[PDB]
């Protein structure tokens, strides 16, 4: 629907590799045996910073454009 | 230590969040984006992410002083 | 601006809040607390406030220098 | 069910009495005619993140309490 700048794409892109490599660390580290409670609990916030991250970035762009109301709140809640 | 049954249920759940998380990168490497549709994928995922970890803190609370609660808040905020 | 309409839904929408508000300080000035029940009640005042930034929100972009509106828009939603 | 630590009590007490004068503040400012939609929405983060202060402060001395049920706290979760 949107025409996404390469650099706005290509920065997404990278930080949701990097969280998707993250998110495989902790599938890694959930096949150890003395894995913490907390540290799951850590990480798993930390991949969830990264999704705020792009999500930031898209709403960004989502709203220069508009700058549709109904989709976009349903969407944010 | 994480309870063996958790831990083998958080990573039968964070394996499809992570192949979800593929999904908003197959979508980002488009040219052509729905921002409003990856906030969502992006949410979703998010969703998930919560599941899980409201799963392994349910465990870690049923199991269960300074030092436990000093490391939980912390891993919470 | 803010439509005025909005400004008074607003209003009146958070001085119940307040009211709320003051009675979490009331069950807090208790020396016996239902530490439960207090986080429930801080948890119902986060959402009535969260509904009143829902409403200017929609509101703000119902009406929408796109640089300049963006850039403080995400500034306020942080 | 808890006689809280009055050290904890006047300092949440103190947080919210704070944050009831931030929205009364708020609410001064909605008699203004030339208030602008951020600054509300930021005013009200404001007052959000401190009652979250005042939760995380409960929330510790519920843990402390419990760890020295669990349905009853995700649930408030």
């Amino acid at each position: 629907h949107l025409h996404l700048d390469p650099k706005v794409r290509e920065e997404a892109r990278r930080r949701l590799l990097s969280a998707k490599g993250h998110l495989e660390g902790i599938l890694r580290m959930l096949e150890d045996e003395k894995v913490y409670c907390v540290d799951v609990l850590k990480q798993l916030k930390a991949v969830e910073g990264a999704l705020d991250r792009v999500g930031e970035m898209v709403l960004r762009a989502h709203l220069k454009d508009h700058v549709i109301v109904e989709e976009l709140m349903e969407a944010l809640k």
